[PDB]
């Protein structure tokens, strides 16, 4: 159990400005079925650490692991929709 | 029902990475299917055509396994990027 405790904060720290309002929407998605836009709230305006120990709580365990790597998984996705969308039509 | 990720999906994200990426790519689909298929099919993904390689996820992850797999095999390649950035 390092990915909750050490992991997550690590790489959460690399993220941008823009990288990390991106995950906390795909967040936020993930949580929809499961806690509806009660939690969305907090974690909007949540700092890093309070992000990581807020997954802890909605997600302990590996569940953590599960959901915070198919977030990771979306935002690539995006960057890449992203850049797809600029090659396929050249007017964005 | 929807998810028809190989079939739509996946064929044009694979066109959008480079060699390299695509490369990462099989590396992280090869640590995946380690545990349930060997290294039986690992030397066809190797050798694999992002066309061919597509079939092949359609293949071996039917259903919405393809989608599932794939979004964590992002995941890994993220954190990749991300780790070599705070490396450098």
């Amino acid at each position: 159990s390092f990915f909750p405790d050490f992991g997550l904060l690590l790489y959460l720290e690399e993220l941008n400005k823009e990288e990390l309002n991106t995950f906390k929407l795909f967040l936020k998605e993930t949580m929809e079925p499961e806690h509806g836009l009660t939690p969305w709230n907090e974690v909007k305006k949540a700092r890093r650490e309070d992000l990581a120990n807020l997954m802890k709580k909605y997600y302990p365990g590996e569940k953590a692991w599960s959901v915070s790597l198919k977030i990771f998984g979306k935002m690539n996705l995006k960057v890449l929709c992203e850049r797809a969308k600029e090659e396929i039509n050249w007017s964005a």
